[PDB]
């Protein structure tokens, strides 16, 4: 590197490859992302520029965009964990209702900040969320996905994850919504208090009908326009919907009331981030300290 002094690699995101570097000058430990193909499209640095400024204690921090010698690479600031790391490693116990509740609240706050700042993830997974040993939890690559157009793949023939999309996606509609993100989170809401994904499709027909199993076959009275979607077909099967009180158990009737509201089928229904803030599920959230082994 010209300035950087590559530490380990992290891991190969979405984009690229992805290394723990130390700035040589600064000495600042960061997050460096190679972005992937043939050119580097101005207008994709324009916008990925304008995410410079998106600064936000719960959004991981786009420290800067580097474009030389034609490639690509993202600056970001670092944390040592991410939350699907997190859940593995607190699987056999769980995390504390009290942490989730943090967590979520954080989350929110944080995809309430980006929405109103007119910039989505679209893709918000478990893997997406940073965690530090100060209890805090931070939103991962928001605005790469529209800045950087179809995601596609990673780089190295890695499989895509379904499993938090939300239903206006899988149907086909080419307009994504703030409400594609509170889908994602409610689905990892879901799971941290499970400790099993909520909807793991293996394809995106898989993952449609997991929805579908769950929160019953969509119809027109639920969602107003659902049977026009392009991806729509009249031969879907039709699942009668499952009480919440089977979904998540042993979430608290506040809990599954939130999660509701976040899962409704309907984007124009389904709850903002913003409103979310003030659910009563949110009356007693504190700031507890987690255990993180490093
Ligand atoms: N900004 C960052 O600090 C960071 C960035 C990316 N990324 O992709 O830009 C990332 N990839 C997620 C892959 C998980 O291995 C993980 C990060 N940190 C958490 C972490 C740090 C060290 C070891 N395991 C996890």
């Amino acid at each position: 590197m010209e300035n950087f002094q590559k530490v380990e690699k992290i891991g190969e995101g979405t984009y690229g490859v992805v290394y723990k570097a130390r700035n040589k000058l600064t000495g600042e430990v960061v997050a460096l992302k190679k972005i992937r193909t043939e050119g580097v499209p101005s207008t994709a640095i324009r916008e990925i520029s304008l995410l410079k400024e998106l600064n936000h204690p719960n959004i991981v921090k786009l420290l800067d965009v580097i474009h030389t010698e034609n490639k690509l690479y993202l600056v970001f600031e670092f944390l040592h964990q991410d939350l699907k790391k997190f859940m593995d490693a607190s699987a056999l116990t769980g995390i504390p209702l009290p942490l989730i509740k943090s967590y979520l609240f954080q989350l929110l706050q944080g995809l309430a900040f980006c929405h109103s700042h007119r910039v989505l993830h679209r893709d918000l997974k478990p893997q997406n969320l940073l965690i530090n040993t100060e209890g805090a939890i931070k939103l991962a690559d928001f605005g790469l996905a529209r800045a950087f157009g179809v995601p596609v793949r990673t780089y190295t023939h890695e499989v895509v994850t379904l499993w938090y999309r939300a239903p206006e996606i899988l149907l086909g509609c080419k307009y994504y919504s703030t409400a594609v993100d509170i889908w994602s989170l409610g689905c990892i809401f879901a799971e941290m208090v499970t400790r099993r994904a909520l909807f793991p499709g293996d394809s995106e027909i898989d993952q449609l009908f997991r929805i579908f199993r769950t929160l019953g076959t969509p119809d027109e009275v639920v969602w107003p326009g659902v049977t026009s979607m392009p991806d729509y077909k009249p031969s879907f099967p039709k699942w009668a919907r499952q009480d919440f009180s089977k979904v998540v158990p042993p979430l608290d009737e506040d809990g599954r009331s939130l999660l509701s509201q976040m899962l409704h089928y309907d984007p124009n229904k389904r709850i903002s981030a913003k409103a979310a803030l003030a659910h009563p599920f949110f009356q007693d959230v504190t700031k507890p300290v987690p255990h993180l082994r490093l």
